[PDB]
């Protein structure tokens, strides 16, 4: 048999609009992002989606995106589970910095490696960093399945998959195999990590995969829980490609 | 007290304002109710509440109230569990009717009896009722711990307690005993049912308990999960008492 699930990157937030690496900083959705989430809900309603379970990260932007989708569907009663293992990749010291500024300071090539490569690790975030305290002082990280002191201070995409894969295999995949309809409301890089795994994308090719905010990602899996075909974006393809280009351009120098 | 928990009636919804028995009809919060929910969250934040688990009914007004509270607290990551066992009392055939109109036609005393009695069971809702279909055809009732055909068609407050108690005993009580800080976002009568149990209120006295929408209720329990004192509405008692009077007056002609 085959199974289909829906995954997506949270709706736009101020940091996305202002082009600043946000990562573990708990930014909220902005007005545009709330609309993106509601539109996702409307598309899923048009398709008559009936979710059984929803998985999100512990960053509120992914939770609110899910709540808006459920409201549009009239499915607010559907169980939601949130885990740090679906949190966006930890950008370390790059958190708070402007992506274009980094391109000007370090070059487009280096920024592309930091953003999309599989093995490159961002410099770790230090206690002196402006956003260190608010991240590690938050109670949500005192009750994780990993001690506060053991949580990452920066992550390569590979590091992300290493802490996300166990969650997928142990808590999400079993439900998929039970024929349940699942929604994964997450982030750009945590979603890219899962897609790399499910689609068998090489360490080299994953660098060219970019996900825009607020666009449902359709993925079909076979009996072995591997992608039957490439992931697909739901909606106007021209608009979606334009949004993808916008994300890519965040790390480029004006021309 | 050894333990403390917070419970509350969801924020104002369209039918609360229209003064119609809503019960299992899934009406949403209105602008006023959203504000009530947010003020609840602000009041709880002012008192340092840090929830570990949230329990709600499967009616969206209770869920949305919880979501707004969690947002105000910056605690959207806190686990939420929902169950039909926390659903508002099933008003049966009375669903959809205007409370004041009923008082005018049958007498204030009659309406008060239907609304607050512990033992009186409303007439069952039938297939000919305007809101029967949307209730029993909803998918949320196809995945309950009891078959769709077994779900109630009307309930007395006693009936409510009988189906709510198992959920309290099996799922909520154990968490409170572990020392977790719990939030229960429910309804007017389902909350009255739980208060009757926790405070050991008599069948006679429970009739005088009326709960206002969107007001946090603090319950202090001992080692045996018994209330050490009467429930405490958190906030200005004058305004809260006024909101309670508002609910009572829904069944009065004037
Ligand atoms: O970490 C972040 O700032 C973004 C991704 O940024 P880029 O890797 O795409 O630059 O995560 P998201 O907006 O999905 O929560
Ligand atoms: O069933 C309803 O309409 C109300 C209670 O109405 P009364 O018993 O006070 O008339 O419950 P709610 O969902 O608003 O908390
Ligand atoms: N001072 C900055 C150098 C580039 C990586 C992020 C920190």
């Amino acid at each position: 048999s085959k199974y289909k699930l829906i995954m997506l990157r949270h709706g736009e937030g101020a940091w996305n609009k202002e082009n600043r690496f946000c990562s573990w900083v708990d930014q909220k959705l902005n007005s545009e992002g709330m609309e993106e989430a509601r539109n996702c809900g409307k598309q899923l309603k048009a398709l008559n989606f009936e979710f059984d379970l929803v998985f999100t990260s512990v960053l509120n932007r992914s939770i609110h995106t899910a709540w808006l989708i459920l409201e549009e569907l009239g499915q607010e009663w559907v169980p939601v589970e949130s885990s740090w293992r679906l949190n966006e990749r930890h950008y370390g010291a790059l958190i708070g910095l402007n992506r274009e500024q980094m391109a000007l300071n370090h070059g487009e090539e280096q920024v592309r490696l930091w953003r999309r490569s599989y093995n490159v690790t961002p410099p770790p975030i230090e206690e002196s960093h402006p956003y260190y305290q608010e991240i590690y002082n938050d109670r949500r990280y005192k009750v994780c399945d990993v001690p506060l002191d053991q949580l990452p201070r920066s992550e390569s995409l590979k590091d992300v998959l290493e802490r996300l894969l166990p969650y997928w295999n142990e808590r999400i995949a079993p439900e998929v195999l039970r024929g349940k309809t699942i929604l994964i409301s997450a982030h750009g890089n945590s979603s890219r990590a899962l897609l790399k795994h499910l689609e068998g994308i090489s360490d080299e090719d994953i660098i060219n995969i970019t996900l825009p905010t607020g666009v449902p990602i359709l993925l079909e899996l076979d009996e072995n829980l591997r992608a039957v075909g490439p992931h697909q974006f739901l909606g106007d393809q021209e608009a979606i490609q334009a949004a993808i280009k916008k994300v890519e351009d965040q790390g480029k120098v004006k021309q």
